């Protein structure tokens, strides 16, 4: 009986084996935009992926996740409100079972059809383990999907995805360039938070943009295609594996925009 996203093992359960899941940084959260400060020494955030280097796409059993080769600082995230540099480890979206909602964080409670994470962890830690032991040992950006025209970057992701149907699946996806995932600008929203899964870690810097991309209806169903379930197992339909907005407690979000 581990964690999920279903009735009997969702958000509202995960306390019991993790109880951090009701502490003081929890993520994601509802971005208040009127109440966000901007922050004029907040820099703008520096996304070097030109060298990035995927490697292979997984079924976890709760989304896929395109990995890459964070041996060396190849994709890096820096500035913004970061001190040092982040190598991109992976990337993995939370969507629903309809438009109406698949967003973890919220903009003045709008959810968005989905919500796309890429996760870095700070290389003065030396590995990712070690990492997310620490307040400031990841930073994720997330970027809001809206459903409307389709993302060109987007599809070879879409294309493979019936190869991974299943828990436990994966396949090579070298040669992906996550440059195609990105908005036009790079305002953003930042703040302490956690992991959004179990163990839900106080170890993350999150920066949120402002601007969503655009996906297709075609693009988000083939999202929804994926299974939860193992193969040779009953279907569950990979749906709706977001974690709704948590309390902001002692928290200030901070805007790089005016
Ligand atoms: N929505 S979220 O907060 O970004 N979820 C994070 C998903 N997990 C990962 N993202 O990028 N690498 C991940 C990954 N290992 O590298 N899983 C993972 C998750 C928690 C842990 F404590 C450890 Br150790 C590993
Ligand atoms: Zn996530």
């Amino acid at each position: 009986h581990h964690w999920g996203y279903g009735k009997h093992n969702g958000p509202e359960h995960w306390h019991k084996d993790f109880p951090i899941a009701k502490g003081e940084r929890q993520s994601p959260v509802d971005i208040d935009t009127h109440t966000a400060k901007y922050d004029p020494s907040l820099k703008p955030l520096s996304v070097s992926y030109d060298q990035a280097t995927s490697l292979r796409i997984l079924n976890n059993g709760h989304a896929f996740n395109v990995e890459f080769d964070d041996s060396q600082d190849k994709a890096v995230l820096k500035g913004g409100p970061l001190d040092g540099t982040y190598r991109l480890i992976q990337f993995h979206f939370h969507w629903g079972s309809l438009d109406g909602q698949g967003s973890e964080h919220t903009v003045d409670k709008k959810k968005y059809a989905a919500e796309l994470h890429l996760v870095h962890w700070n290389t003065k830690y030396g590995d990712f383990g070690k990492a997310v032991q620490q307040p400031d040992g990841l930073a994720v950006l997330g970027i809001f999907l809206k459903v409307g025209s389709a993302k060109p970057g987007l599809q070879k992701v879409v294309d493979v995805l019936d190869s991974i149907k299943t828990k436990g699946k994966s396949a090579d996806f070298t040669n992906f360039d996550p440059r195609g995932l990105l908005p036009e600008s790079l305002d953003y929203w930042t703040y302490p938070g956690s992991l959004t899964t179990p163990p839900l870690l106080e170890c993350v810097t999150w920066i949120v943009l402002k601007e969503p991309i655009s996906v297709s209806s075609e693009q988000v169903l083939k999202f929804r295609k994926l299974n939860f379930n193992g193969e040779g197992e009953p279907e569950e339909l990979m749906v709706d594996n977001w974690r709704p907005a948590q309390p902001l407690k002692n928290r200030q979000i901070k805007a790089s925009f005016k």
